[PDB]
This record gives structure tokens, sequence and C-alpha cells, in this order.
């Protein structure tokens, strides 16, 4: 399923890589 990074303005299909990518950029966990 396209991801779409808002940040990078870039697009994933796999929710772990995005999710991952994501908590990157949230800082979170
Ligand atoms: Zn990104």
């Amino acid at each position: 399923g396209p991801l779409k990074c808002r940040e990078c303005g870039k697009q994933f299909t796999t929710s772990g890589n995005l999710k991952r990518h994501l908590r990157i950029h949230s800082g979170e966990k």
C-alpha cells in the first residue's frame, strides 16, 4: 500500500518500512 512520507515527499508500499521511517521522523516509538 502506497505510504506517502509527507516530510520527504516519497512513498512506500510496505507498512513496516514507512512506519520505522516515520518513527525516525517523529522521534517516537
Ligand atoms: Zn521520510
